[PDB]
């Protein structure tokens, strides 16, 4: 079927074509059909539905076509349905349990970042992937071809340093802190985050509070160049683009499979030139790695697989088994890691963890001498250094840096528990209080959240507060108490 | 918030919701959001995708939405954000090979069929199904609940007899045959079909080449009880809903796991009203059972799951090692089923196969006494009562009566493979042909598909023909032609 192109806007957040309807029936074309769109050398997989809404001889793609194409309106074009794709048979192999070569991921990989393959198949094989997994082999491939099927960030400075942590803890703004401090230090620190798979809130979203977080690859360079450090959204660049498509279904099903987890950390890390990386395994109950064995085996991935991408890999192993801080949800989050940066002051869970990152980089980066590096985390964080390097990163990415944390907004709709019972607390339930925190909007409404008051082995009187539950809607709020009710997120004996 | 309605003539195979641009912007709603559409009793759940081709107050929903939602143009409806739904955590139960209870399985059907679920969930729902796979108890649940999900066809006649093939043997239009003659004998048989799901042709596939296959149940209803039989797509009608849904995801991957399967059939006979029922597992090399012992325990499943559904299923074992009589492909089979009731004569695997299973239900029916069905079949085909019945099915479905089946078109592009050497046939390579015929359009070009020439344990000469392919489109016939190549389906020694 040739056709002249017409931009439709809307964005359905897959690649759509719309099709006439007579020329649909006309061509064979039944709605979500896999088509190619084709001028001369350029090409484009999308999605078909069929609308009155495109005149004859006319097909429709969405704005989503455009960032990564060159399609011109009225520009005559080719479409052909296309078969099921050849990695499919991939998929089913792994669904089977078999290890797949490293041309066979090679496939899976280009057919998702062609689109190719859309969410059914994306879906299966992340869910084989869990299933059945992955070994180094596997995930090294995969890691690999994740980053060549993108850009690579070239900046002029070296060595490059990098953190990243596998989540699962809630309320883990720490590294909103080790950024700033470690590019305060003058070393380079160009941070990629993303949004919340398993969580409340993932960075990318806390820091889409105060700043941008979306920016190009060019526009990364200059920040970082210009600043020496930066705090943006790996999923909004074209950095292994095939891991920003594959983290939706992850985020979708609730799950971040191991193997894929460690080719998405290190597939971003690879593409932005980092040399120098910290891993942080938050290990505990509630949260992706319930055992220090479990995060030791983890952390020896990670270390192999950044020796096979020709990196320097360090990981510590902290504790997850409760809530860093006392916030959770993206502005909650937010007020928090300002507040903490700019005072200087805040949650002790919260700043020890960040200075002791912050300082195993600062070794790692060579400006602070053996075991003196989270006590000069400490005073760059106190002495407002920090801060000064932090306003100016918030300046570089659009954010005002006279902000003040304490204003910041949060959710309008509100209710506290209270101790039942006199007592002290014996243990918070990760899970439970993030599915209460996603009940009351986070991360889309990034006022949503919870804000804790109590830790564990802290004594607590009847009717102290225990936390309070932020949303912005009435509905989500009810919802959010209803499952507080349920689950008892904070016990006391 | 409060937005009114748009009907938009867009049909995107999903129901899709278009927001203004402003309001997802205030709404916090983004691309592929899953959102609920309310008005007082009516809901539905749809897919967000931003545009600017509604207004301010404006949702927009595809006329797809109204066949079974009641919304009207400008109403006052409510347009909340979804959370995830609660069933995604029993996926993700599966996934870790737990067992699911029946509230649980429940919950996930409820969910499909409300659209809660959507292409990511199911599709990982059916590959963890695929996987983990499923025991005789949660199948049953399964079963229960997808039938329950939908409407009960009713039907004044009884019994109701019934026939279902597991497929997977390439070229099985066996039951085509074998409702015209179950019927011929004044048997009530109201048979649904799927389409393709491993095969190149789905019965539905076949039988859609010369008479229409989608049916509202008020249709069925009148064709049953005036012809006493029907040959139709399962699909388009709401008995099993959940499974019509799920069989997408199935089709794409190209794999029917066996539990699913299993409630996927069953539930439709339930729905259907069926009381006898008739289940042809083909086995042996190539197709989904491989051993006599392993179709005997799945024959248990059959049976054992009939007598909770208070229905009599008896089971075939039959020979699946090879392609059924000469053609694979929707058309090509057409003309071999048209023919062999019209003549009487065909394949004698075809004619073999379809008679014993004919005649199995002869025998259940009553109208045959034990022994006889087969010959009685066999009578009733040559005899063209079976074809005489078979033009009323075609007439009540709004096929011409009078078609000649060497008339129906079949795909004008053609290769042929011949023997390299000389011997007698020893194998034929079910997996390779159907992979073939697929690959030459089938089943969505119905002229697409493969004349077989040869069959095991034939004697042949270099230079005998061994199969053509058929396409409707050059490219098709070219690719077929090289997995052919490369497969080497006929093994000659
Ligand atoms: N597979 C992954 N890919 C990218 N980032 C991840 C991954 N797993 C965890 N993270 C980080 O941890 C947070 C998301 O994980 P979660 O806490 O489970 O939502 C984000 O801040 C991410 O930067
Ligand atoms: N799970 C299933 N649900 C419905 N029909 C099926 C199923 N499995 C096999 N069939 C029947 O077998 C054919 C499709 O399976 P396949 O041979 O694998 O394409 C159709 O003619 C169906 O009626």
């Amino acid at each position: 079927m040739k056709a002249k192109i017409r931009i439709l806007d809307m964005f359905s957040g897959r690649y759509t074509v719309l099709i006439n309807e007579e020329d649909a029936k006309e061509a064979k074309l039944h709605p979500d059909d896999l088509v190619k769109i084709e001028a001369g050398k350029k090409a484009v997989y999308g999605s078909v539905a069929l609308s009155n809404l495109v005149g004859k001889g006319e097909v429709g793609i969405s704005r989503d076509v455009l960032d990564l194409h060159n399609f011109s309106e009225g520009e005559t074009v080719s479409v052909i349905p296309a078969g099921t794709p050849e990695s499919v048979r991939y998929i089913k192999k792994k669904m089977h349990g078999e290890k797949l070569r490293k041309v066979e991921i090679e496939a899976i990989v280009r057919d998702i970042v062609d689109r190719k393959l859309r969410d059914i198949e994306i879906s299966s094989f992340v869910t084989a992937l869990e299933i059945n997994g992955l070994d180094m082999d596997e995930i090294a491939a995969l890691t690999i071809a994740m980053a060549e099927t993108g850009d690579m960030l070239d900046i002029d400075r070296k060595p490059i340093m990098d953190v990243h942590s596998i989540g699962g803890v809630p309320g883990n703004k720490t590294n909103i802190l080790v950024v700033p401090i470690v590019a305060a230090a003058g070393l380079t620190i160009p941070k990629t985050s993303s949004r919340a798979i398993t969580s409340a809130a993932g960075t990318a979203d806390v820091v889409e509070v105060f700043a941008d977080v979306s920016f190009s690859l060019d526009e990364i360079k200059r920040i970082v160049e210009k600043v020496g450090a930066c705090l943006v959204w790996g999923g909004a660049l074209n950095l292994a683009p095939a891991d920003d498509i594959t983290i939706k279904a992850e985020r979708a099903l609730s799950i971040d499979p191991t193997g894929l987890m460690l080719a998405s950390i290190m597939s971003k890390k690879y593409a932005m030139g980092s040399q120098y990386v910290l891993i942080d395994i938050p290990t505990g109950k509630g949260v992706k790695v319930e055992t220090v064995e479990e995060a030791r085996s983890l952390a020896r991935d990670f270390i192999e697989l950044g020796k096979r991408l020709g990196q320097y890999v360090e990981v510590a192993i902290t504790y997850g088994g409760q809530p860093i801080g006392h916030t959770v949800g993206p502005a909650l989050e937010a007020r928090e890691a300002l507040s903490a940066l700019m005072t200087g002051k805040g949650p002790g869970s919260l700043i020890e963890k960040a200075t002791g990152l912050a300082g195993i980089l600062l070794e790692m980066g060579g400006v602070a001498p053996a075991g003196t590096g989270k006590k000069m985390a400490k005073e760059i964080l106190e002495s407002g250094k920090a801060w000064e390097k932090m306003k100016e990163i918030i300046e570089a990415q659009g954010g005002d840096p006279n902000i003040k944390p304490e204003e910041i907004p949060i959710g309008d709709k509100t209710y506290t528990f209270t101790a039942a019972t006199s007592g002290y607390v014996t243990a918070i339930d990760n899970r439970a209080i993030t599915a209460i925190a996603r009940a009351a909007g986070a991360p889309e409404d990034k006022g949503a959240g919870i804000e804790l008051y109590v830790k564990v082995g802290e004594k607590v009187k009847e009717g102290d507060p225990l936390f309070t539950i932020h949303a912005e809607h009435e509905a989500r709020l009810d919802q959010a108490i209803v499952l507080a009710r349920r689950t008892e997120p904070i016990r006391i004996e």
